[PDB]
């Protein structure tokens, strides 16, 4: 009957319609290279007022050469004028009440006990220790530099598809409104801009740019590079997303935020050595590369098509075998 | 007949060998693993002098610890003997008439701006800032650390693909001329030598040393690891390519090159606190090592397998209704 | 004959089965991510003794920012309050014995050559050279410091797979023993602590820390984040191994170990500079995240069906030839 095969027609025809937009769909005929090689260069700008001192690139920013991963300072706190001796820690988790109990067997990882108990003040009493004197005061407050907020982060990023070898760049002065010193990038109005504003990056990644300098953080810059190579050149494009790194868990057990400490070395003119202590709060930014590129490949072809010609050709005769049953 | 089974005989054969030839060429047997696992340590080896000052490793390469990013710097701008106060920015752009362009609508980007609108020079009226004073004046010629074409730098590369725990390293006595502290980089002459010079890097990227000493720069040394590790272990072997990696585009609308300030902190005998503010030009060097590796696996072996089987299958068919019709 | 059926149909059955679990053992159905997107901040903590001296994070610890790769100086060389100027080097190898060997031919990638024959003491005589004098000694035995073994690493670590959009982090307070303060990793005890002890990274390496602390060294701590995203959110767990990256190979022709060279730069009162420059021996950490993720995909699972299918339909015809043959 020719109705047979007027069945079978339509059925290969629909069937075939299915299978064919999955695998159209998927770029199953692409080969994929998910191992993108981009480096990213980075500059900072930006002013701010700290106590009575005022804070620029070189004092705020480290490291300085522009690497992916960097730190504005936005809070930190100095003990001046340190130099190597003897003094009662001021931590309160020394407290002693003999010298019975300074001795090595306490705080093995801690610092080096000197052996003896002394009053730091009249309320309290500490293990003596030996090292940088007077010792570091971490529990008072300071001041946070609020001007951080309107710096500017420039980012620089080249990256590259090795296994097709096509290379692509961020810096796209088309897709960008002209005087391009002058764009700032919003996720809308300007989506390639490659300034970023540090206010703006706290807020798209959801943070207080309050909370986040008072305790430190660590955000990531990340440019994502999702290309079909087959299409023209001018359509692979960068897109940028925000993140906060640094875990806020509720089950914690660890203090939020990001610090560190460093310290500036001078030496007396009588020859002593002497530092200042610094920690310094700020935030962390990680610019995070992620690409993946797809392109038409002959092997990835050939085996997407078999799959679909043997499936479609199974799917029909269990479609023939459903429908002649009739259930 | 009996040639029918010779045409059809011919056909497999002939076609077979097609499909056959193109999945061996493509290891379409081989599973990928494209995510290396790479470390990098980095040896600068060089001296160069500056104005009347010796420049050593120590001056001139930051960081320090040999990372897969480092920066020999070549020129640099000094502005010494820096302090805390007010005075006139030098810079055109801050330049006014009277104390009501000087608010804070004007650059609100910019440094810290006081208010008043001073005399910076007899020529120049500028708008007052609060800041290390004096301003910096980067608009001078300075000299550029020649010697560095000579320096040499030796990349220790450590590589792992985790899929198959194959790791190999880049320092190969064998495949490279024994005094191989003696040995130096050419791409054909000595393609293995892990110590690499300076300037031959700046030509291998097709850089002018002058230009880039100049203007300073981003350079890659590339480290692939292309391997088949069904060959031997001796053959999986890395390549080094070179490119420059700060885009020189025309469009532009930035200045080329690379730079960077940071600040030498010296305190007083008298307590005050100043810095020397030095902005540094030099060339960046990022190690950039990519990688992929194949070996055979059992299911890409099968899936290529029945791919060719059937896809012979329909060639042959579609070549008997090509040549029964004969067109 | 029914039994030709209850033949091919054992046949099926136990040929399906083979290929049943190979493709069902390797995850056949499923698209992998190996393109893992880690950030990896770091924390050490200790105190340690040198000469008369105390070390605390800030001083052995470098770079401060807490990245993927650092370095807890054991040992280091101290040459002190150098200055611009002229002086024999003690090098060796700058041994001469006339002028006319200190000349620009000699040691071009070396140190400046004044061109003058001098005696650096009564035993050599050397050429001299223009740079920060005195020279440096670096043939000397010098101490390390023996309490970084008893330091501790914590390691906070925040990948993602973006193929996935799924993201996670080595924080587990489940995984781990409370008072997660007072956890130490053990790979069996305590396999998910991120806090690392200094001389349990170096034993899990194969190392021994005076060795070690006495040449220097480059150790990875290397986080694994192999998943299968089919299964729940709490079975993506992270895996820690250890290994010494600098190469200890017999052949060598390089001195094993790692150290560089930094100075601390201080003014004079009179205006003029002086550095104390220091060799710092110790062990570089690198924090190397590795991971592949596998989730259930339709195409995947297709491509893999037709396989399995197709090539069960050619084993049993196969096996059919060589039952009925025999042999
Ligand atoms: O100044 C301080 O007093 C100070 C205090 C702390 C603290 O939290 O107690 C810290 C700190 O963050 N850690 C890390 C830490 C904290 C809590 C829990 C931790 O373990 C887990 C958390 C969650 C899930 C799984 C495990 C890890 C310390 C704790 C112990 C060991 C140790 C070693 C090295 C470095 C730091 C720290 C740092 C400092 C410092 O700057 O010097
Ligand atoms: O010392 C200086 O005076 C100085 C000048 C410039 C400058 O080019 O104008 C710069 C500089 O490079 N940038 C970056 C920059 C420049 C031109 C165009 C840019 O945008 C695009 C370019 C091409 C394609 C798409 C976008 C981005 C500045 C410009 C604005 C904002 C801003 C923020 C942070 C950091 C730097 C800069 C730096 C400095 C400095 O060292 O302090
Ligand atoms: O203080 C020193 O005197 C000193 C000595 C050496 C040394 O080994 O001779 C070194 C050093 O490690 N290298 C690297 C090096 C050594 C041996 C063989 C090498 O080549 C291969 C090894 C194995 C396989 C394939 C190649 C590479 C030097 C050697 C030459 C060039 C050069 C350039 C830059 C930096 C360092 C070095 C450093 C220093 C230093 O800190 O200043
Ligand atoms: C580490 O600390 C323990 C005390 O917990 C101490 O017994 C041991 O000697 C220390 N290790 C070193 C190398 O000093
Ligand atoms: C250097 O001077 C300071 C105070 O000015 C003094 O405390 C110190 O002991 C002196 N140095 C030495 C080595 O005595
Ligand atoms: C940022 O600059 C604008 C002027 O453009 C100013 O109004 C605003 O107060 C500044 N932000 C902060 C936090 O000072
Ligand atoms: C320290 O001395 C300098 C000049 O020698 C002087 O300008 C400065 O005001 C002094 N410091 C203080 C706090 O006055
Ligand atoms: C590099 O060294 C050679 C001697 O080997 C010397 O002739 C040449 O001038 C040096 N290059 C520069 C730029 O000084
Ligand atoms: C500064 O003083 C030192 C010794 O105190 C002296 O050697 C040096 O020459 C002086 N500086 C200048 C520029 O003369
Ligand atoms: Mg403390
Ligand atoms: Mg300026
Ligand atoms: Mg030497
Ligand atoms: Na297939």
């Amino acid at each position: 009957w020719t109705i047979g095969i007027i069945n079978r027609v339509v059925q290969l025809l629909i069937i075939s319609y299915f299978v064919g937009w999955v695998f159209l769909h998927e770029k199953a005929y692409q080969v994929r290279d998910t191992a993108i090689e981009s480096s990213v260069v980075t500059k900072v700008k930006g002013s701010g007022l700290y106590a009575n001192r005022v804070m620029d690139v070189s004092d705020y920013v480290t490291p300085p050469q522009g690497t992916s991963v960097f730190v504005i300072i936005t809070k930190m706190i100095v003990t001046e004028n340190q130099m190597q001796g003897f003094c009662p820690e001021s931590e309160e988790k020394y407290r002693c009440v003999s010298d019975s109990q300074c001795g090595p067997e306490r705080l093995p990882g801690g610092g080096i006990l000197t052996g003896r108990c002394v009053n730091y003040s009249s309320v309290l009493r500490t293990c003596e220790i030996q090292g940088w004197c007077p010792t570091e005061v971490d529990t008072v407050e300071t001041p946070i530099m609020m001007e951080a907020e309107n710096f500017t982060i420039f980012i620089k990023n080249s990256i590259r598809f090795p296994l097709f070898n096509f290379e692509k760049g961020n810096l796209l002065p088309n897709l960008t409104a002209r005087d391009m010193k002058t764009c700032r990038f919003h996720p809308d109005k300007d989506p390639f801009c490659p300034i970023l504003r540090v206010g703006d990056v706290v807020k798209f990644a959801g943070q207080d740019f309050a909370k986040l300098a008072r305790t430190g953080g660590v955000l990531g810059i990340k440019i994502g590079w999702v290309c079909d190579l087959d299409k023209a050149w001018d359509q692979c494009i960068p897109k940028y997303s925000f993140t906060r790194l640094d875990s806020v868990s509720e089950k914690s057990s660890v203090s939020p935020g990001y610090n560190f400490r460093f310290a500036k070395y001078y030496k007396m003119e009588n020859g002593s050595e002497y530092r200042t202590l610094l920690k310094a709060f700020g935030i962390r930014f990680d610019v995070l590369v992620y690409g993946n590129a797809g392109k038409f490949n002959i092997i990835p072809t050939i085996i997407s098509s078999v799959a679909a010609f043997t499936s479609v050709g199974v799917g029909t005769v269990l479609c023939d075998i459903i429908l002649l049953n009739f259930l």
